[PDB]
């Protein structure tokens, strides 16, 4: 599924991420944006072998398993295809597992690069929520 922003927005919403850990829901939808436009379906192979998967282009490495990355880890006890739902339960439950880490957002390149400090509200803007 390809989401509208605030078809997303009220989507990451409903799931628990506006404001988790401290990331208000711009952030969310911003990442998701610039990962993967917003496509439920995308995926993009990473030069180790993993792939990264769904709205939030989460990892084979670490997070979910794919079948396909050796001596990886599967932290939110998903397989990869979850994460390519048109429902974004299993992306959300693991993008919160994520940002829970350490590294918070930073772990999303896309969000580093393109969403932090910048205004991210811009991205709710105008979405019934
Ligand atoms: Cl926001
Ligand atoms: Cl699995
Ligand atoms: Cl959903
Ligand atoms: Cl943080
Ligand atoms: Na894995």
């Amino acid at each position: 599924k390809v989401f509208g922003r605030c078809e997303l927005a009220a989507a990451m919403k409903r799931h628990g991420l506006d404001n988790y850990r401290g990331y208000s829901l711009g952030n969310w939808v911003c990442a998701a944006k610039f990962e993967s436009n917003f496509n439920t379906q995308a995926t993009n192979r990473n030069t180790d072998g993993s792939t990264d998967y769904g709205i939030l282009q989460i990892n084979s490495r670490w997070w979910c398993n794919d079948g396909r990355t050796p001596g990886s880890r599967n932290l939110c006890n998903i397989p990869c295809s979850a994460l390519l739902s048109s429902d974004i339960t299993a992306s959300v439950n693991c993008a919160k597992k994520i940002v829970s880490d350490g590294n918070g957002m930073n772990a999303w390149v896309a969000w580093r690069n393109r969403c932090k400090g910048t205004d991210v509200q811009a991205w709710i803007r105008g979405c019934r929520l």
